């Protein structure tokens, strides 16, 4: 039982390591993402600064 | 020694079950920050373009 259990703890390691580092990609690709959207965002915040200051002019 | 085995791969199933869950809530931050910024970067591009608007009005 505790072999198993021992196979369970090692499968529940290698299962919440296994997840946690599909999660480290999932994380770093929705960071990435985010990282791109928020450079997006961030040129079009630069732009409409931009336009801000094209619009006092 | 199996059940010692087992409580430290026990123990790194929720080492890497708290990363895991660590990156899930960061994942989840990033990616909800993704969305707001996926929102954001075509509220933006939006703006970009109510902007060149105004310039252009």
């Amino acid at each position: 039982i505790i072999e198993s259990d021992l196979e369970r703890a090692e499968e529940r390691a290698e299962l919440s390591e296994g997840k946690c580092a599909e999660l480290e990609e999932e994380l770093k690709t929705v960071t990435n993402n985010l990282k791109s959207l928020e450079a997006q965002a961030e040129k079009y915040s630069q732009k409409e600064d931009r336009y801000e200051e094209e619009i006092k002019v």
